[PDB]
């Protein structure tokens, strides 16, 4: 509270482990539904129903250009990747099986750097 403070948790270099996150899953074999936006004139229902669209290149600009708080938001919005994905694709189709393998890697990198 005022005056109060808690110890500094040293978030110095969140940037940099994020970016280093980022990049390994830019190159996961996986990540290829992800890298770039959902082209939302040419995938019937996606502008519809996933109300906030979300994929590593936008991620990666974001990150690039300060609009990242803090190292939180940046999961948030990996989480919203896989969570849209979850959303409009079936489990057992090869886009719903690649965004349950790369949810699964970022966690493990996640919690391997941070926790």
């Amino acid at each position: 509270s005022m005056s109060v403070k808690k110890p500094k948790r040293d978030d110095s270099k969140d940037l940099a482990l994020c970016s280093m996150i980022l990049t390994e899953m830019e190159t996961h074999e996986d990540a290829w539904p992800f890298l770039l936006p959902v082209n939302l004139k040419l995938v019937p229902g996606y502008k519809k129903v996933i109300k906030k669209p979300m994929d590593f290149s936008t991620i990666r600009e974001k990150l690039s250009s300060g609009q990242y708080p803090n190292l939180e938001t940046f999961a948030l919005d990996v989480r919203l990747v896989f969570d849209n994905c979850e959303t409009f694709n079936e489990d057992d189709s090869d886009i719903g099986r690649a965004g349950h393998n790369m949810r699964k890697y970022f966690e493990k990198k996640w919690t391997d750097t941070f926790k």
